[PDB]
């Protein structure tokens, strides 16, 4: 078989007409299980945002992101990294996750690589090799915290559903709708985040009403995401075909929420936008 992946955005005032065209075909796979938040990080000269926007060979992208509402302990710690085609390497992906109480002690050195990774290497249940890797990378992120004296600058938030027939892989959707960017830095004087590494006067509660509305960027589109896998020679079904050439949906290409949050949110700071 051949797999395709697209995404499509979609008027969110067509979002209540599309599930009930996804839910005829496909299955969905508290309300707020479905939040996904990442806060990205970057300094006062916005270094990372100038260096994601032009592509430099390593640029590096940082972001704590958890799944679910307030209550969830897990925080993943990830980082992107570009790499240029003229390397002969692909840009990578990498994450660990840690307990939400050591967050702020790690991002600041006070909880030691070593101790983040003290349980996993005791139940020797990983690899070493692996952990090796996940060392470097907590290491190399502690160190561009500090290095570089990242903060919290803004939040993604949305909330994502699943369409699938069990064990049918012919075709697989999400939705991802409430695309919002919120500010969390501390650029114009106002302490968003007092010392943490998330403002906490908000939860998933979208659409943060309690906020100042200048500190929120409310996305003018839902993303969905439509994954094949076509045998060849065969169609992908007639349903998908004729929804994905509707008015309904456009494809799109590659979008980054942390260029498009601070361009947005931060707009008079910034000297290249998108």
């Amino acid at each position: 078989f051949v797999r395709q992946t697209t995404k499509y955005w979609v008027h969110p005032d067509n979002i209540t007409e599309l599930k009930l065209i996804i839910l005829k075909h496909l299955p969905v796979l508290e309300r707020e299980d479905s939040a996904i938040t990442s806060i990205y990080f970057d300094n006062e000269n916005l270094d990372l945002y100038y260096g994601r926007l032009r592509k430099d060979e390593g640029a590096e992208a940082h972001r704590l992101r958890w799944y679910g509402g307030m209550s969830t302990d897990t925080i993943f710690v990830e980082r992107k990294t570009h790499r240029e085609d003229w390397t002969g390497e692909k840009s990578v992906k990498a994450r660990f996750a840690l307990k939400e109480r050591h967050v702020n002690d790690f991002l600041k050195g006070k909880y030691t690589v070593d101790q983040v990774f003290a349980k996993m290497r005791k139940e020797g249940k990983k690899p070493m090799n692996e952990i090796e890797n996940l060392e470097a990378l907590a290491s190399e992120i502690q160190y561009v915290m500090l290095k570089k004296k990242l903060r919290p600058v803004v939040r993604s938030f949305y909330n994502r559903t699943a369409f699938q027939l069990p064990g049918d892989a012919r075709v697989r959707i999400s939705l991802d709708t409430e695309l919002t960017m919120v500010r969390e830095d501390n650029f114009d004087g106002v302490d968003r985040t007092h010392k943490n590494w998330r403002r906490t006067d908000i939860g998933v509660d979208w659409p943060f009403k309690q906020l100042d509305d200048k500190d929120i960027c409310r996305f003018p589109y839902a993303v969905l995401e439509v994954k094949l896998q076509t045998q060849l020679g065969q169609e992908p079904p007639e349903w998908v075909r004729e929804l994905v050439g509707s008015h309904l949906v456009e494809p799109v290409p590659k979008f980054s929420k942390f260029i498009h949050g601070v361009a947005t949110l931060l707009n008079d700071k910034v000297d290249s936008i998108p």
